[PDB]
């Protein structure tokens, strides 16, 4: 498959990428930036972010969805259904809205696409609602990951995706802290793109910290594999 080998052909080895964001939650503005590599082939990723305006004004847990399912393996016999690998090089806009149950909610809005042969992530968050002693504002929530599967499903009205899912994240205590995900992804350039049947990412996550580093800061190590269909 022609489509199948483009997208395939731009992931064959390692991709470096680079992370931007810059948010706004609660009046608290702040700015990150992150580095690091995908492998496609192994649906596996490895980056480091920084805070470059001081100390996070949010726990980092809250912005790993955040901070690439282009990188996703997808089975031979799924390549098909590889939305985000056949929008490449060009590109996709990756739209978010992440409700926190009982507290506030995050409105993102991500451009995912290739400068050179590196990957670039430029966002954009805005938080807004959020509790001064809730679980967020708090920083109540461990420094850990659990693992979480991903929802896709096709919106061919707008010729692209409607993501779906629940984060649960550890709050210290022992309880948890809900986060809806609603996810729409689109397009960027005027070219086809593979519209996928019915299927999910199976995601691992492990976050820690580099022991040299002074600034605030988080390593994310992440695996992804796409799965659902037999």
């Amino acid at each position: 498959d022609p489509m199948v080998s483009k997208g395939e052909e731009l992931f064959t080895g390692v991709v470096p990428i680079l992370v931007e964001l810059d948010g706004d939650v609660n009046g608290h503005k702040f700015s990150v930036s992150g580095e690091g590599e995908g492998d496609a082939t192994y649906g596996k990723l490895t980056l480091k972010f920084i805070c470059t305006t001081g100390k996070l004004p949010v726990p980092w847990p809250t912005l790993v969805t955040t901070f690439l399912m282009c990188f996703a393996r997808y089975p031979d016999h799924m390549k098909r259904h590889d939305f985000f690998k056949s929008a490449m090089p060009e590109g996709y806009v990756q739209e978010r809205t992440i409700f926190f149950k009982d507290d506030g909610n995050y409105k993102t809005r991500a451009e995912v696409k290739f400068e050179g042969d590196t990957l670039v992530n430029r966002i954009e968050l805005k938080g807004i609602d959020f509790k001064e002693d809730g679980n967020i504002l708090g920083h109540k929530l461990e420094y850990n990951y659990n693992s979480h599967n991903v929802y896709i499903m096709a919106d061919k009205q707008k010729n692209g995706i409607k993501v779906n899912f629940k984060i649960r994240h550890n709050i210290e205590d022992g309880s948890v802290q809900l986060a809806d995900h609603y996810q729409q992804n689109t397009p960027i350039g005027d070219g086809p793109v593979l519209l996928p049947d019915n299927h999910y990412l199976s995601y691992q996550s492990a976050l820690s910290k580099d022991p040299n580093e002074k600034r605030d800061h988080m390593v994310l190590l992440e695996f992804v594999t796409a799965a659902g269909i037999t």
